[PDB]
């Protein structure tokens, strides 16, 4: 496979649906580079879980931590960085409210190059325990000669949209990451990067983010098929942000209408959410406490009832994962009869404005609440017209994309309801034989 894209490894499956998977312990093995150096971006860290992941040779080599917290939630990470000296920390500034360092995301520097990896998990057991999660692995880059000058740049321009989005954070400690990444041959890479971060652009920095970098992006590389309105979008996500109330205020006027975009020219296009039901949740391998990892709130949900008829099942006999609940997040654009995909795209972004940015001043300036990160899969990247969709994810040609959960995507039934996180299930216990009382 050219693609790279893992799923991280879930506790209690047959071997058969781990075999191709990835746990963070894979990850930073030796066998994937001789560590020297290494930056985690996230949200959520157990500092002295994740310092037991990195290999016992490894644990005291430097560690940065770029995370978004402040005030006493800054005071508590801090806290628990105290012990290891070989860590510190990068507080992300987030001056627009309500904003959240959602990228995950690993610079691993070794001996014989750089890697990154962007994935979908927080740094603590329970996300990569029983869960959904995809991992991007990159190649190994190689350091260029001291003394060469060349780009290192790739086809999708990952070196300079790596870049500017570390840029953007305007933060020591990362300039010296980028000051790394100029140093390393990034050419190989593949996808092409869509990030977030917090500001209000406008003119042609109005396409650097969010749901305006995507649709730029399938403009430029995508073509338009005939009948392309038959070809639905899909969106699978963990979390669900006030939308407004209706379906013309964001989901459908500005966000579908990023996500349908295909090639330069100028909707009945199906549009497919899935998320989690109770039932989903209660019949997982976690119980009702994955619904902690699920979070939609009663107050977000009871202003936008209309948007639940969206709502399909968590399902994903494909790679044995049904009852591994979503923490990943992903986005696609599959054929009528979802035999193929037009783009696929793994990514920290939940359906949300906060994430994906909303339009601003009379739709002149994209308005952006946090940091996001995600990698677009285009079949032009790999000189394809479509991806065919690969039939059992952990299964044996190569070029056909792996996509992690069934598709057709199955509605809720009348009697499911979306899992909502702050209020009670008490009708029907869970695997472990308990309730739910927030
Ligand atoms: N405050 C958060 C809300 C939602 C999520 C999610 O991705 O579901 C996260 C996260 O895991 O980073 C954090």
């Amino acid at each position: 496979n050219p693609f790279q894209f893992y799923l991280t490894r879930v506790s209690g499956v047959k071997p058969k649906y781990n075999s191709g998977a990835l746990h963070i312990k894979d990850i930073l093995s030796p066998l994937f580079g001789t560590l020297v150096s290494s930056a985690q971006f996230n949200y959520c860290f157990d500092v002295d879980w994740l310092v037991k992941q990195y290999p016992p040779e490894f644990r005291k080599k430097p560690i940065l931590l770029v995370h978004g917290d402040k005030r006493e939630a800054k005071a508590h990470l801090h806290a628990q960085a105290k012990p290891y000296e070989n860590i510190s920390l990068c507080q992300a500034k987030l001056d627009i409210a309500f904003g959240t360092h959602h990228t995950k995301m690993m610079l691993l520097l070794y001996e014989e190059g750089l890697r990154v990896v962007i994935h979908t998990s927080n740094l603590i057991h329970a996300d990569w325990h029983q869960k959904t999660q995809g991992i991007w692995l990159s190649p190994l880059y190689p350091r260029i000669a001291d003394g060469t000058h060349k780009s290192g740049e790739s086809p999708t321009h990952f070196k300079a949209d790596l870049i500017s989005y570390l840029m953007a954070y305007n933060a020591p400690s990362l300039k010296e990451w980028i000051d790394v990444i100029h140093k390393h041959d990034l050419s190989e890479t593949n996808v092409y990067l869509i990030g977030s971060t917090p500001g209000r652009f406008q003119g042609s920095q109005k396409d650097n983010w969010g749901h305006f970098r995507l649709k730029k992006l399938l403009k430029d590389h995508a073509s338009s098929m005939p009948n392309a309105e038959s070809w639905p979008v899909v969106g699978q996500f963990s979390s669900v942000g006030s939308l407004g109330a209706d379906e013309s205020k964001w989901l459908c006027s500005e966000f579908k209408e990023s996500m349908l975009t295909l090639g330069k020219e100028s909707s009945s296009v199906p549009l497919y959410l899935i998320y989690p039901s109770v039932e989903n949740v209660r019949t997982s391998l976690e119980g009702y406490p994955a619904g902690g990892s699920l979070p939609y709130s009663i107050q977000t949900a009871e202003k936008q009832n209309w948007l639940h008829s969206y709502f399909h099942k968590w399902s994903a006999e494909t790679s044995g994962r049904s009852n591994a609940m979503p923490h990943i997040k992903t986005y696609m654009r599959p054929s009528p009869d979802f035999s193929k995909i037009a783009w696929f795209l793994v990514t920290s972004a939940n359906l949300s404005k906060a994430a994906w940015g909303a339009l601003e001043k009379n739709g002149t300036q994209l308005m952006i609440r946090s940091y996001e990160l995600g990698v677009l899969f285009l079949p032009s990247a790999f000189g394809l017209d479509s991806f065919k969709v690969k039939q059992k994810f952990f299964a044996g040609p190569m070029a056909t994309f792996p996509v992690p959960y069934d598709l057709p995507p199955e509605l809720y039934g009348s009697k499911d309801r979306p899992w909502i996180w702050n209020i009670p299930y008490v009708k029907a216990p869970d695997t472990h034989g308990n309730m739910w009382v927030p």
